[PDB]
């Protein structure tokens, strides 16, 4: 589904992450128990993972 | 359990939020499916939750 982050995740520099800025509307394709989701912001570039925490619905 | 914060966590403010520092080591009570945690830092005043996505073995 599609979700907007409702926090800034600057992330780690892992290559796994997902840098988000607040109010990035990205879409949600699976959320793992241990807290992450991976996502795609939508173009279809870059996907990798975003705290499940920071997913506000959109 | 207890864990360690992966990431730093500002929060946005709100009085149920745990701000976090990477490195902060906190015992959580209750995990979410909504992906946040709840729990206290080893100092052990204040609780309040903190994305799950940030909580590692310590």
């Amino acid at each position: 589904p599609m979700f907007e982050a409702a926090y800034d995740f600057p992330g780690s520099g892992s290559p796994s992450e997902l840098p988000l800025k607040k109010g990035d509307v990205i879409y949600i394709t699976r959320e793992e128990p241990s807290g992450w989701s991976l996502g795609k912001l939508l173009d279809g570039s870059k996907e990798g993972w975003v705290p499940t925490a920071y997913m506000k619905p959109h």
